[PDB]
């Protein structure tokens, strides 16, 4: 165990960068529909 | 003051598809830096 921890923090980064990228999207969904939706009335 | 309040959700909605979009970035280069330089030895 000398240069094993660093594949630790580097499988968390991974998560966090393809789960940041998804929790981006969801809120491009909900900013995008209540913009379309404020351009009808 | 009746549909008002819908464009101050809208606002924030806005700033977090935009800061979440660079918060993954960030993430992105902590996991392709160590990626990188595990590759090396």
């Amino acid at each position: 165990a000398l240069k094993k921890h660093h594949e630790n923090e580097i499988s968390h980064h991974a998560k966090e960068i393809e789960r940041l990228q998804k929790e981006i999207e969801r809120h491009k969904q909900s900013i995008k529909k209540l913009k379309q939706s404020e351009d009808d009335d």
